[PDB]
């Protein structure tokens, strides 16, 4: 399979596969069964912000998700990505729907990678997305251009979300995420998102992920699997 | 479609070169739209800085060594009317009958588009054996001393003739957009040109091309890995 | 006294001092009489953006001022700042009112300076606090109201007052040029909200560069924008 | 008196006041007696690099010090700087000598601060000039010799002197924390050259954060690194 490290914004509790009984943020290493989670007070139809950070000194992957004028949710997990990910990776955003549905709208996405061996750096910032965005690899139902936004999951003419949808956006360039002879390595990711649902049951969520360069949507990764994992193991 | 800043070490007066080593701005042709005398220093590490913005619509380059007057060239051009909106950016070099090392020690690029801000930045101060965010073309290699060698160097360390190589950044770049208020880019690279007995050739270029750009047939020597012909 | 280089957003035409007959953007070298101007379609009560750029290669100071979904105004002037300003300067924003009045609200301000010879300075304000210790506030300028920088006096009710001058300078001196320097560049960006009760807004906002010890010159209210002692 | 948070590169073991028995890197909160230390293989006459990081999410201050082609030294400490430092601070480098001596040469220094409630401050020195107006020099600190910052006294002949203290602070105050901030982070880097004539180099270099009005405390030469009034 693909090797995946994700921060998930999980809107639908699947207690079947280890989810808590509420909307949560999670850190996923090689599995959809989060190594650490925190309660998330998801606000239907409000624009939220996700900030992910990691460095080779603390070897600690941390995420904060927040809305304006509300307490933020925060999750951290000690992990050396040197022992998990290959040296060269792609970074992306993933989303899915199942029986239940939500818009998975990305309004902005920025990423910074620094590697001191002589510092090498990569930085991109999207505050709008265009009709033909050639520095993104779009996978599944993901599209760009509607209101200058990235729609990870299928939305009908009227703006209504559809079920059984999976989409991903990967940045075109591979990223040197770690190196054997490296003194300090760090990365930071930010994205803004709008999750809107018709009912009280939004599903299934958004993830920032890091994968092998040649990563694709695994067969039947709709719903609970977030476009990231082939199975629930 | 090519827009290049050339560091031209060999005068080819046949195709419009001045009679000295020069820096040049090339729009769609090897016959520079503007040039300036360049006091190229064999075996010293030099620096090139390229800048452009959609307000002044002026492409400028400065090339310098420590403790020496810099050489500077500028050209008014709207790149909105020249390049496609999505491009790749790279470094190119060549040798012909005459030869030089075309060593790149560092390379950075910044692009910004503010609409009515989107940004891309890369910085290489070192190059690795398997650099997956570069497309190497022709004789270009990475890993020797943590450097990018654009043209072929023998085991013994000697540069070879009839060599062409290029390095392109893997990701396409949004270089212009109609609905943009301000669009700008900046590129910097450090280079080491060393020639066996003097008489060096043929030079290094920073370029911007269509995404699918490759080394054109017979672009060794005077054509710098950039042009199919001398028109 | 002070050596001033400014980009002015001039809302009130003072044709007596060289001004065109419309709201304009201008480049001011050592004088309030703009060396180059352009018509500015100023929009009362909408948030606008100004972007100022300069580099030692082109030796050209350029400004663009725009609102969303409107054509931008642009002004440029060839000048070598090596021959005008000292090598160490302060950077700031200035605003004034006279008989006529407007809010001179700054919502954001960023500045970047690079000198290769690379030494660099960058600051970004997307909000201003009640006690902003990396700004020198001069005259009527205050911070804290809605996280904004009010360059000119505003009453409790939000109503602008006349005969007001205020400036905000960044605390640190900036190395703007150096004798043995290969490339020098700077960029400034600011967001502003100009609102007037009547059809006669005055007097405008300026991004400026001055000697480190620069202060509001006596009687630089109204047309002089808090920048100049006289109209020469 | 002054509130100090420091990363020390300590070249001289003062076991009397809690130092380990070897050259070490340390994190100092309000005291010279390091809250965490790590063995440092200090290399006389080689250019080294120091990298300091902190963010309000992990609330963990971390430092790495390295030379080319050598294993790095690393030290980390959980601390909420919200409960230690005032909201507004100055940042600097400090060094000292006592009976024993070393050059305390700074070749480069950069700092970045970001506060999302985004406000940002960034400086980079790869050169220091004769009259560097965005630095406050204190004690024996000077700039201009080889484009370097010499924190401690060096004689004409190039020889380091004992009983020397010097500091360099960035001129602008820094908003290091704010209550209603979602994420706050800072990063500092410097390159240094420590050279000693004998086998007893002393006393070391520190990156520090202090109250804005911070000065060299009375009798802070040698083991106290120009940072602390006493050894408590
Ligand atoms: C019946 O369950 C389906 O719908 C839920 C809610 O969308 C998903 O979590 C799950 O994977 C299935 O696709
Ligand atoms: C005789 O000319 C040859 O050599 C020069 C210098 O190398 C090149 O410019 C040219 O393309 C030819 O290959
Ligand atoms: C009558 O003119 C006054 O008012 C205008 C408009 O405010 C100013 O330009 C000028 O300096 C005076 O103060
Ligand atoms: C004998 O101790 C002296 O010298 C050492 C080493 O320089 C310092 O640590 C100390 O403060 C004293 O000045
Ligand atoms: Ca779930
Ligand atoms: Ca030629
Ligand atoms: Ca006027
Ligand atoms: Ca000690
Ligand atoms: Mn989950
Ligand atoms: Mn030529
Ligand atoms: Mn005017
Ligand atoms: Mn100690």
């Amino acid at each position: 399979a693909d090797t995946i490290v994700a921060v998930e914004l999980d809107t639908y509790p699947n207690t079947d596969i280890g989810d808590p009984s509420y909307p949560h943020i999670g850190i996923d290493i090689k599995s959809v069964r989060s190594k650490k989670t925190a309660k998330w007070n998801m606000q239907n139809g409000k624009v939220g912000t996700a900030h992910i950070i990691y460095n080779s000194v603390d070897k600690r992957l941390s995420a904060v998700v927040s809305y304006p004028n509300a307490d933020s949710a925060t999750v951290s997990y000690d992990v050396d990505l040197d022992n998990v990910l290959p040296e060269w990776v792609r970074v992306g955003l993933s989303a899915s729907t199942g029986l239940y549905k939500e818009t998975n709208t990305i309004l902005s996405w920025s990423f910074t990678s620094k590697l001191k061996s002589e510092t090498n750096a990569l930085h991109f910032m999207f505050n709008q997305f265009s009709k033909d965005q050639k520095d993104l690899i779009l996978q599944g139902d993901a599209t760009t251009g509607t209101d200058g936004n990235l729609e990870l999951t299928r939305v009908s003419s009227n703006g209504s979300p559809q079920g059984s949808s999976v989409g991903r956006a990967l940045f075109y360039a591979p990223v040197h995420i770690w190196e054997s002879s490296a003194v300090v390595a760090s990365f930071e990711a930010t994205f803004t998102f709008l999750i809107k649902s018709p009912d009280s049951h939004p599903a299934d969520g958004i993830a920032f992920f890091i994968s092998n360069i040649d990563s694709s949507i695994p067969s039947g990764s709709t719903g609970r699997l977030l476009g990231l994992f082939p199975d629930a193991n």
